[PDB]
């Protein structure tokens, strides 16, 4: 069989069934990495790496992804005049497949359009980035085993962060999901989001109370709460403070088989000592990308 | 593309890549037989090895992403390797980081800013080098590509009519590209500018000397239905200097766009070295006139040709 | 058999015993390089590049080692961009087999070393360690020379404050009846601790400025830069000294037949052009060998002796 997305670029690409076959063939890639013979499924592929903002967690998930499946990648760090259609028309001569990290957001969209070739977008500035929601739903079904029937918390910066929203909305395609909403009143999440969710059957909360909620919860994803965000309003910075920050006292209170989760990179908003305790999956979320995006990989170059 | 009566290695020597001077006829023919066989290689499904073993260094003073990456990709698609440095500006001089670099490597590919740095790592090194670009001097793969490109769109490369158009008094690219036009029968060059950047002396003369029939005009639509090939590039604002009066009149006048296409001929072809800002219209692209973008993805063929003929022979 | 290190961190990690043993390696990898089969060593493995302070030389000697042996490369030539460099190295280790690092921070190789479960070698602690520096001088020295063991060395330049002298002196003290000359300006001579170690160690050294003197006595004359910073305010004894630390044609026609010019590189005006065409002239050749002791690492580390 032949891949049904010729591009991976928006959330909106996938469907409940999609992502499920998706994290399928992304296990099947664990066993791959975790073999001690070198694979050769993308033997004779390149893979053009683009990367205008320099992410170097990112990019080295995706090249190490090309390379422990046996392909060979042609980096390019920063990449930042000309124009995107041009550089992508030349590119694609040059490679099989392009990983592309913009600042601008519709750069993806514009890439898929130009390429001849498979594109992935990697981080389209204040837009999409779908491989990290994508990641970060197989690691809710890796380490919880499930996704219908599970509560997640989306702590920090809802109104403006891009990775809890695009999330949210993949969350949304499975069956007795509750998302809580913890942030301060200035953060709180907008409403086009909570509204998707109304919609697509999802009940959800809303609170400042983060330890209250995480004794509740199967998940909880942090995110950090930027000063810039509370602009003139240092007052309810100096409130927030300490209230959303991921400590040993809030572990104290959280079911033994939840976890932590993180994008990153992250600051004091976790504790060192956090990464101690087995539910802490950020580490194993980080690892969780390189088996997501080799199957993406995988699946755009040579199918199913 | 003839009949071969001989099957055995060519009598040139090709060990850097840095000056067009370098190439003579018999090294062009070789160097485009060997193009078109990269080119089934590209193609083919089943990933070569011709250069299995063999390490590229890729040195960019200047970067470039667009000419780094055909090297790259060129060296990996013959199952070579690259240890790519994509900004190797930071002073310990060249001589020592070719002679440490030289160590590391099989094949050095160097894009310097500075003018004459390809000729002393070319001698430095005792390893091949390839120029991909010395500053405001010679870019000899782009000059190689061009031609080879004029050669497969339109058949032929004696008896054609180039236009060059643009900035030809600094234009780097253009005048290496009449230089090796030079060596060709029955040649025609237009020189479409205005006179602020009109060819240089220097070239004219050598197109004289050589017996090639040249032409200038700053009536690119007039010039443009004449000719098998069209190489536009850019006219910098900042060569007009304190005349902006001449840059008023010149803005519009150079310009390749569907007009300028309407009055072209059904065989010729519109080319570009590239970056292309607005001096080539977008939806001129959807002609397949437009030869900009074979002309990038021949730099490929033509790239692993080179490192062919320089670590394996023939 | 295993290798006894998991990480190429400092110098005092190494005895003579796993020198001697690991040069050897080296001259083994020597042979693989020169090969026209290419090497599958190290096929299936990844290199994690981690240039936070840029060296092209210095990454390329590592890069190149590891696809010499088969391995591949995830390269990053600048990392610098606000998270951990423990948060950072934890991610890159999914990502890879081993990692090679350089910051330009001290301290940092110790702390991506404890935080992996995976070998690290430092290719630069800022300031501090480079020990595949000083292996890959220490190495040189016994190819050129053919043995370490009763040799005299000279160290030129800025001593006091020069992490590569100090280094290598640090070394080649592992060895027996070794002699150090220590030429320099009065104000950057030699600090304390290394002189009560090399006596301690049981070697002969001698201070001096008389760099023609001292280039007659020796097999190796190891040549670094004297930058005007280290002088400070005293630009009488930058004066004092210009001219006289510089190896060139003249101190050449001094020094045995079987002598060396070392430099770790990148020199300046230090070293003449002149002195290039001599056979003498090790530095290029030394920084050769580097691919061979990096060679020799990465293969310990990955599968061992």
């Amino acid at each position: 069989h032949m891949f049904e997305l010729s591009d991976v670029i928006e959330g909106k690409q996938f469907d409940r069934e999609m992502l499920s076959a998706i994290f399928d063939v992304a296990r099947e890639m664990e066993k791959i990495e975790k073999s001690s013979s070198q694979s050769e499924i993308l033997k004779g592929y390149l893979m053009a790496t683009l990367f205008y903002e320099p992410s170097t967690r990112t990019r080295l998930s995706f090249e190490s992804a090309m390379k422990r499946l046996g392909g060979e990648v042609l980096t390019t760090e920063n990449a930042r005049g000309e124009t995107l259609e041009d550089t992508i028309r030349t590119v694609e001569g040059y490679s099989d497949i392009i990983v592309m990290r913009h600042f601008e957001s519709g750069a993806a969209r514009k890439a898929a359009a130009t390429a001849n070739i498979p594109v992935i977008n990697a981080g389209d500035g204040p837009g999409e980035h779908p491989t990290q929601a994508l990641l970060d739903v197989y690691t809710i079904q890796s380490e919880i085993g499930k996704l219908d029937g599970i509560s997640v918390a989306l702590v920090g910066d809802l109104a403006n962060g891009r990775t809890v929203r695009s999330l949210a909305y993949l969350l949304a395609k499975f069956k007795d999901v509750k998302i809580y909403f913890v942030s301060p009143e200035i953060v709180k999440m907008k409403d086009d989001i909570k509204d998707y969710l109304t919609s697509s059957g999802v009940e959800w909360e809303e609170s400042s109370d983060l330890m209250e909620v995480a004794s509740k919860c199967d998940v909880v994803y942090q995110t950090r709460i930027q000063r810039e965000r509370f602009g003139e309003r240092l007052d309810l910075y100096e409130a927030a403070r300490g209230k959303f920050i991921v400590d040993k006292d809030l572990l104290g209170v959280m079911q033994k088989k939840a976890i932590i989760m993180h994008p990153l990179p992250r600051l004091d908003e976790i504790t060192a000592d956090v990464d101690a305790d087995p539910r802490a999956a950020y580490f194993r979320q980080a690892k969780n990308g390189l088996f997501i995006r080799m199957a993406l990989l995988k699946l755009l170059l040579v199918g199913w």
